[PDB]
């Protein structure tokens, strides 16, 4: 077996590697990464995702989210406070301003070090999940607004025609700013790219390690394990490193830096953290290997997860007995 201590693997494909995603994907997977639920693919130097960033500043942030930390150092819930609309240029500037900057550090561990100490004495604003592309659309490999969608997935694999899309989401970032402990919908893979600014650093829990960090999500979070029998897919708690490893969690991190991909895979738990200003762009994607994974995936049903329209025929197909109780959940 590959990858047997479910380490995250560093690709390097060269030009001619780069042009076919799914068979990458499936080459990953012959050596083993899936096993860490992480993957960083560094694209060949030949490559580029557009000439220049130097117009983004009008784009709109129409719902900034203040992320308020409740609980201690190592373990919190996070809550989205809705702010006014701003501009990206504003968001930049305020996320540079003395209120919000990264502070001085010595190198990423020590930087880690003070995000994990104080997290929860801030509370950052995140522009995430806005519906958009920051891919030219002369770029032809790894081009996150041109891949194949889950729906078309479904029906090569399965042969049931379904409604639904599947488009990408950028995210603008400040330091401080979390993504909590989750897998995506339905267990799909994730990619994300990060197109500029400073780094994100992330941790993942092997996917066949993933019901022992569901295990001690259900001890730290007593009230929200009770309230729900699925409460991560509600993506608000939070688990540091240092308590991962006093629970003998398994996990690994990596810190993903402008120009990097990453790959996230079925039922791969990972959460983080933003070092300063930046902007990544991510979307869901499916193979065939996903296919059992949709199948077996927990569900939140008790009206917190609240989850875009293309996820309903996903748990119609691939759950129907499922499907009654999910979506009196979500109306
Ligand atoms: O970048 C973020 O805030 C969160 N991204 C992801 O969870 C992802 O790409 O799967
Ligand atoms: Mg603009
Ligand atoms: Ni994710
Ligand atoms: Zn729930």
């Amino acid at each position: 077996a590959q990858n047997p201590n479910c380490n995250i693997m560093i690709f390097h494909p060269t030009k001619e590697e780069f042009n076919d995603f799914d068979k990458y994907i499936a080459y990953m997977e012959s050596q083993g990464a899936h096993r860490a639920g992480l993957a960083k693919i560094i694209p060949p130097k030949e490559w580029k995702a557009r000439e220049t960033y130097d117009n983004i500043s009008e784009i709109l942030i129409a719902t900034p989210l203040q992320q308020v930390a409740s609980g201690r150092a190592g373990v919190f819930t996070q809550y989205h406070k809705k702010k006014k609309a701003m501009t990206v240029g504003e968001y930049r500037h305020l996320a540079n301003s003395k209120k919000y900057q990264t502070p001085p550090h010595q190198n990423f561990e020590d930087l880690e070090r003070k995000y994990w100490k104080n997290r929860i004495y801030n509370s950052p604003i995140y522009g995430a999940d806005i519906s958009g592309s920051l891919f030219d659309e002369n770029t032809k490999q790894w081009n996150l607004g041109h891949l194949g969608t889950i729906q078309d997935l479904l029906e090569k694999e399965c042969g049931v025609v379904i409604e639904g899309v599947n488009t990408p989401y950028l995210y603008f970032g400040m330091w401080k700013t979390t993504f909590a402990w989750h897998t995506e919908d339905m267990d799909l893979y994730s990619i994300n790219y990060l197109h500029l600014g400073e780094p994100k650093t992330w941790y993942v829990v092997p996917p066949e390690h993933g019901q022992r960090l569901e295990r001690l999500a259900r001890e730290l979070f007593p009230g929200s394990s009770r309230g729900c029998g699925a409460f991560l897919r509600h993506k608000v708690a939070l688990i540091s490193p240092t308590v991962l490893k006093e629970n003998g969690i398994p996990f690994n991190r990596i810190t993903q830096e402008a120009g990097e991909f990453m790959v996230t895979f079925p039922y791969g738990y990972h959460a983080g953290f933003n070092h300063g200003f930046n902007c990544a762009e991510a979307i869901n994607f499916a193979t065939p290997r996903w296919i059992d994974y949709g199948k077996m995936a927990s569900q939140c049903s008790c009206g917190e997860a609240r989850v875009t329209f293309s996820m309903d025929a996903f748990v119609r197909i691939l759950q129907p007995e499922r499907y009654d109780l999910w979506k009196r959940g979500q109306d």
